């Protein structure tokens, strides 16, 4: 078919960059992050919607791999919070080892230039994001070290309220959007060059974050509220504020977010959602955010990572222009990452002060007096 | 004086690379890692043996900055261990922010080439080490992420026993050297290219580590047992095994480790210790490991980081050759770091398997059966 030829050409010209895939958590579930002598299975998985053969088959140009850990359940809240931090480092570790063990297929990327260079070399540009601020254990220092390990977006919440923001699917509300900590964290995320992700957050938290942020944000895996009413989907109000923000809504393949009866969800519904957003806030503010391996089953025609050429062909069949399809595929999320990094560079260049953690006093006045007395003795020498 | 001229020339020709300085912990003690608008104080500190003016004055070529946190004290052992991990990320964060805020003085280095390029540019080569395996919270994944954040050596213990090895100053003994975990960790440290540090560890743990390690190790801040008997100092047995290992003993300025009465300790004693080691196991296996800011007061003539030219002049005055003084200054620790990284590259190139953490099962058999059934349904499509 001419359109299947056309779709194949587009996937080779520009990278399709998917906003969210939980394949690293499947590796934790199935292998317990032990991939030594498991290439046969990593290429052909006995579970899930992602493996390295099907990843090549679907012609995916890049991927934000999710370093998700569950919301802490432990009765003792300090343990659970600190446990989530250790589990995050385990998930970042297995993502890096997955990329390093398969350098013909996957190449690490943390920027627009690194995405392109990976795509020129014929590899999947492998970026990283964390799904929730519960993962940092209330530590902005830890968050900067996660950025240093290659994390390029942070979902403000998952399916639990944290000290910074409200999740969508939990009632009652705790902060009613963002807390004062949350607001102050928006400035720090903009300063460090961390891309803000508004998936899983409440409608009020989205509205506040979109007004406050000095850099463009994303929805790594969310759909449209008007087509299908759900707490996880984006309202027409927040879609317009996303336009002012210059952000991108990366459309989700979650069946619950596409249709009222989950088993009726299809590829055509995903295309309806992309076109709705593209019509109302322009095709330069829409993306693709599958959420593959964050679900058991996908929509009809989007069952796994091999199905991306059908999505590209489907968009072209509906009269979306080549140039707009290239934007939806990946050019838009590349622009947001580039603008997030430009805003961070110009804020850092202006000498903006970084957010610091609240630390305990390690020394009492006796120890501090010994230290000052010792210093003055050295000054006399 | 001609020898002071000579000492100044050597410090400009090759970098003096100090093995251990706890200045990042002083920043935690004094500022609580909040250095915003504190340059006046960072250049001229009201406490401690290190600031940025005196660092320039002493002509130090490089420094392994310590990312030490205390041994966990909390009754609940899971909390204390996980707390130490979060505090480690806080200390790595402030070290990176210290370097990034003062790029004229400090430049980050993690290799031989990066040390030299920093030194050619006229900056202190800023490397990182952690003082104890309590800091990783029993997580090899976390340890690899610490390596990724720029940590290039790990002291196996501080002043507490951990799951991997015995500290020197704690009795009774727990493992009697290294545990089985400890032995297995030696292979992983060699594979990843992490430099093993044997300061603070027991004599038996040193003997076992020196025999087991496939790469050269260091003592980041230890002295000589024969000159001054102390659990922290290196025995003649372990000095010989360090020679076979191709490692380096970086001599400590701790007064307790140099003399029986601490107040009698001097610069001359530090030179006695360097010459003792250099005479018996060669000058290519000796270094300088001040431990500045790990003590209240230093030896006479080595009161702070400005005193390194007196140490270089003192070594030349005692008939140690220029070439051997250059070795003791930094060429030796550069060689060990280069050999550690060469061993890691050749082990990684041979496809050696990495050590993995023991993880909990996240899925039961019901969830795993749903996943395999779902996969087979997709195979039929
Ligand atoms: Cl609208
Ligand atoms: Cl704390
Ligand atoms: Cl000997
Ligand atoms: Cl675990
Ligand atoms: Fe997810
Ligand atoms: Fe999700
Ligand atoms: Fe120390
Ligand atoms: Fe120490």
């Amino acid at each position: 078919s001419p359109i299947e030829e056309q779709a194949t050409r587009l996937l080779k010209e520009v990278p399709l960059i998917d906003g969210h895939n939980d394949f690293p958590y499947m590796i934790r579930g199935w292998f317990r992050n032990d991939i030594n002598g498991q290439d046969a299975h990593l290429y052909d998985m006995p579970i899930g919607q992602t493996d390295l053969q099907r990843l090549q088959k679907g012609l995916l140009g890049g991927q934000f791999w999710s370093a998700f850990v569950p919301c802490p359940k432990n009765p003792d809240k300090e343990v659970g919070s600190l446990e989530a931090l250790r589990q995050t480092l385990q998930q970042l570790d297995v993502i890096h080892r997955l990329i390093e063990r398969h350098p013909t297929i996957l190449q690490f990327a943390d920027s627009a230039a690194s995405i392109w260079s990976s795509f020129r070399a014929g590899r999947v540009a492998s970026l990283i994001g964390i799904e929730g601020l519960h993962q940092i254990a209330d530590s902005v220092s830890a968050l900067r070290m996660l950025h240093r390990l290659g994390v390029r977006y942070v979902t403000l919440t998952h399916n639990c309220h944290n000290a910074f923001a409200d999740a969508a699917t939990v009632s009652p509300e705790l902060h009613g959007g963002l807390s004062r900590k949350g607001e102050r964290l928006i400035r720090e995320l903009n300063r460090m060059g961390m891309m803000i992700d508004l998936s899983h957050t409440s409608h009020e938290a989205q509205t506040q974050a979109l007004r406050l942020s000095r850099a463009p944000v994303i929805y790594s895996h969310s759909s449209i509220y008007s087509l299908r009413a759900h707490a996880r989907n984006v309202t027409d109000e927040n879609l317009h504020l996303l336009h002012r923000n210059r952000g991108v809504v990366m459309i989700c393949f979650l069946r619950e977010l596409l249709a009222s009866e989950a088993d009726q969800a299809t590829l055509a519904h995903v295309i309806d959602h992309i076109i709705y957003a593209g019509t109302r806030i322009g095709y330069e503010h829409v993306g693709i955010g599958s959420d593959f391996d964050g679900m058991l089953r996908g929509p009809d025609g989007l069952h796994d990572v091999s199905c991306y050429p059908a999505l590209v062909a489907g968009l072209l069949e509906r009269g979306v222009s080549e140039e707009d399809v290239k934007r939806v595929m990946g050019l838009n999320v590349i622009r947001v990452l580039e603008e997030v990094e430009r805003v961070a560079a110009e804020l850092q260049g202006a000498g903006e002060e970084c957010l610091c953690d609240e630390l305990d006093e390690v020394w009492n006045e006796d120890i501090k007096e010994q230290l000052t007395r010792e210093r003055e003795r050295v000054r006399k020498l």
